[PDB]
């Protein structure tokens, strides 16, 4: 038996008060701008997104982005989580200022948020996530290990119901950001522009010459060069012939991967809602450049 989550507009809220959100957020994001080296939170914020959400399964719509659970201890300890407390942090203010906004709402509107700011595609977003008891709080073990292959990944992304494509353009948000050893034992950035969103991700991939070495903390990854790094899950995807002709599709028209990701990263962010037909459409908020902020 499978659990419904009505998405539940927060009480006569509408497009201005969302916009307002994600303009404080972003005017944040500018300002708190040495974090990590000057990566600045965008990268963290796009990760904490993805972890609230990707705890979903299909079979009984547990998880998932609609509760907030984040915010209890059982998830906001798990070890997969590591690191994600900084991103947690740099929401608290916010939410401090907007206390209206689910939690749900919040942690998934800071990543549609952080991709926009860093020049990405937009993302339609939409409210009506409500914060469900501590009981509901997944257990931990359900977000993916880096140090598998291509199925592995396939068959873990089939839990989200995500295909082939959709799994491929998620993985692009590792353009941003990088790795770090004391949280999750792999340690450097995928690439050199690591706070603009780009196809980068996929041109490095196919054009850097990778060296399986063993980093500081025993674990495998590869190296380039150039000082940039995979997962072997990242690389995975040009092991298989299926994820290999995606990623040169995305190599070679950037485009296709902004829209693409676009719809991926929408629908990750809404498994396991439903929304009523009378719901609001979804959002498209305008960054700080295009309001002249
Ligand atoms: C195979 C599945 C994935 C694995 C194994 C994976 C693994 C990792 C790991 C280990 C990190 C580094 C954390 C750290 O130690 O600092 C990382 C970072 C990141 N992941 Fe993935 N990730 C996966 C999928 C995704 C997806 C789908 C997204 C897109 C929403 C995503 C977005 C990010 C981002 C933005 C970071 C950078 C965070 C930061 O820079 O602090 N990841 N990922």
């Amino acid at each position: 038996t499978p659990l419904v989550h009505v998405a539940s507009v927060e009480k006569g809220r509408s497009y201005e008060d969302f916009q307002k959100v994600y303009n404080a957020i972003a005017l944040k994001l500018r300002e708190d701008d040495e974090y990590d080296n000057y990566i600045g939170y965008g990268p963290v914020l796009v990760r904490l997104a993805w972890h609230t959400s990707g705890t979903w399964d299909k079979h009984d719509n547990t998880g998932g982005s609609y509760g907030g659970t984040y915010r209890f201890k059982k998830e906001f300890n798990d070890p997969s989580n590591a690191g994600l407390q900084n991103g947690f942090k740099f929401l608290e203010p916010i939410h401090k200022e907007f206390p209206w906004i689910s939690s749900g709402d919040l942690f998934s509107l800071g990543g549609v948020t952080a991709v926009q700011e860093m020049q990405g595609p937009k993302i339609p977003w939409r409210c009506g996530r409500v914060d469900t008891p501590e009981d509901t709080t997944p257990d931990n073990g359900r977000l993916p290990d880096a140090d598998k292959d291509a199925d592995y990944v396939r068959t873990f992304f089939q839990r989200l119901n995500m295909n082939d494509r959709e799994v491929v353009a998620l993985m692009g948000a590792h353009a941003l950001g990088k790795t770090h050893l004391k949280n999750s034992g792999y340690e450097g950035p995928w690439g050199a522009a690591n706070n603009v969103f780009t196809n980068e991700f996929y041109l490095n991939l196919l054009n850097e010459d990778w060296k399986l070495e063993k980093n500081d903390a025993n674990n495998e990854q590869w190296d380039s060069k150039s000082g940039y790094m995979m997962l072997p899950t990242d690389y995975s995807l040009i092991q298989d012939p299926k994820y290999l002709s995606i990623v040169k599709e995305y190599a070679n028209d950037q485009d296709k991967f902004f829209k693409d990701f676009s719809k991926a990263f929408e629908k990750l962010l809404e498994n396991g809602i439903t929304f009523p037909k009378d719901a609001p459409s979804p959002f498209i908020f305008k960054t700080l450049e295009e309001q002249g902020l």
